[PDB]
């Protein structure tokens, strides 16, 4: 019989993407009947192209359930961005879960982290066991359970974070997500609610291997990081494979890789929607150009769903543009980024270091430049930086922070990146613990085959 588990991912691609490879890890993987709850439409047509090619692909196992969310009025956050729009009138429709739940005769559910506080309540209450998938590293994942802790030691009768010492690294005061200084932000009020209530899930899903975080996987395992010693089982399930799809035209960026020499390609992304400022864009821009190196460069728009090929013009002027033409390919253009990373004329990835990108360069053994820009992405880059999988300069600057990054800085980084041989050799053994882990008796492996033990039971 196939255990069949209900999942509730949040918006946007970061969390959609985890939640996607998970569904087919349980069914393909380990023979679970799987039910992703979605709300329609989605707020992006990435999403929504993702969620149609993933029941197409896994059908039929991983199966559409459709979730109908409560009327919620916009007014109360006039200039709020749609993906936390949604995860309001998301967060809102928590006791709609129930009947679903019983609709479902779901042997459990797994909930988006976000989400964790509203969703495991009413789990409670239908006697269906909770679980959570956590979309960051197991660094974050240790820094969102100590996190409450450590403001309630600093609450005195009668405001910012320093530097966090989480029990069994320090975080340094710089590399806290930079919403976390204000106590009253929407971000922090989820990231202390959510993270409160981790200590009462029946277990945590994170998208990483033990040898990638040993100390932090160890920390949260040992319970270190809780008042009472009390954790969950913590099931280190990553790196996730991206699903098997069959596209049915190649895409001209691919076709352009094809045409460049084996890792000659420097692949440049800050993420699903990340907008940088002019000023900034201008000196990577000339920081590309002037290494000399091929690239292959995404542009997000500030607008959601806007495929501005003419604001490339606007946003780096026609000489730019002319002057690279022989060696780079550039788009506004949403791309199949997993599939960039597995070919094999990419060398280098500029990446924002967004943990879904990172997981991607790990399985693939890409090296990674790290350009942390805000939230968990100083973090996650400390990470790269340690494993080997690729550096990251302390020193440049992330959202919030004044000075320029510059484009001769930029190109010298570019440059030692492509020229250094150790740097692709490192990164390589990232990719080789990374498939050892998903294989057959390894520790990802594993604790997927546990996780769906306790679906079974
Ligand atoms: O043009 C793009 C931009 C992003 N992504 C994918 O979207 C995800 C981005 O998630 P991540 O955690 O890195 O960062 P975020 O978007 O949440 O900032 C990853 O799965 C990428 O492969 C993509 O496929 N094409």
């Amino acid at each position: 019989a196939r255990p069949h588990v209900v999942l509730l991912p949040s918006a946007g691609m970061g969390h959609l993407v985890p939640f996607a490879r998970l569904a087919v890890a349980l069914s393909e993987g380990h023979g679970c009947n799987v039910s992703v709850a979605a709300v329609q439409p989605t707020v992006s047509s990435a999403e929504s192209r993702l969620l149609d090619a993933l029941f197409v692909a896994a059908a039929p196992a991983v199966r559409r359930l459709d979730f109908r969310l409560a009327p919620f009025d916009e007014s109360e956050f006039p200039g709020a961005d749609p993906f936390f729009l949604r995860f309001e009138a998301t967060r809102r429709s928590a006791p709609l879960l129930g009947p679903l739940l019983d609709a479902a005769e779901a042997s459990a559910l797994v909930t988006d982290i976000v989400l964790a506080s509203v969703a495991l309540p009413v789990a409670r209450e239908r006697g269906v066991p909770c679980y959570v998938l956590f979309t960051s590293s197991a660094a974050m994942l240790s820094l969102c359970a100590y996190f409450p802790a450590y403001l309630d030691a600093h609450a005195a009768a009668g405001v910012g974070v320093g530097n966090v010492d989480i029990p069994g690294f320090r975080i340094p005061k710089s590399s806290v997500p930079q919403a976390l200084h204000d106590p009253d932000h929407l971000f922090t009020q989820q990231f202390v609610a959510n993270g409160r209530c981790l200590v009462a899930c029946d277990g945590i899903l994170v998208n990483t291997f033990d040898a990638f975080e040993p100390d932090a996987v160890t920390a949260l395992r040992q319970g270190s990081i809780t008042v009472s010693g009390g954790f969950p089982p913590v099931f280190t399930v990553g790196p996730m494979l991206p699903v098997r799809f069959q596209a049915e035209e190649t895409a001209d960026y691919m076709r352009w890789l094809s045409a460049q020499p084996p890792r000659s390609v420097v692949y440049v992304s800050f993420g699903s929607r990340k907008a940088i400022p002019r000023d900034q864009l201008r000196e990577l821009a000339a920081g590309l150009e002037a290494s000399g190196k091929r690239f292959l460069w995404v542009v997000k728009s500030t607008i959601v769903d806007r495929d501005d090929t003419a604001d490339l013009g606007g946003l780096l002027g026609d000489g730019f543009l002319e002057r690279v033409q022989g060696r780079a390919f550039v788009t506004m253009g949403w791309v199949e980024q997993e599939e960039i990373l597995q070919h094999g004329s990419v060398g280098l990835f500029i990446s924002h270091c967004g943990w879904n990108s990172l997981t991607e360069a790990a399985a693939f053994g890409v090296p990674v430049l790290a350009w942390p820009r805000f939230g968990d992405q100083r973090v996650n880059a400390a990470l790269v930086a340690r494993s080997g999988l690729g550096a990251w300069e302390e020193g440049w600057t992330w959202d919030g922070e004044e000075g320029l990054t510059t484009r001769k800085e930029v190109a010298k980084k570019i440059k030692g990146m492509m020229g250094y041989d150790a740097v692709a050799e490192k990164a390589a053994k990232v990719g080789d613990a990374a498939a050892a882990a998903i294989a057959k008796c390894g520790t990802s492996y594993q604790s997927l085959e546990e996780f769906v033990q306790r679906c079974r039971d």
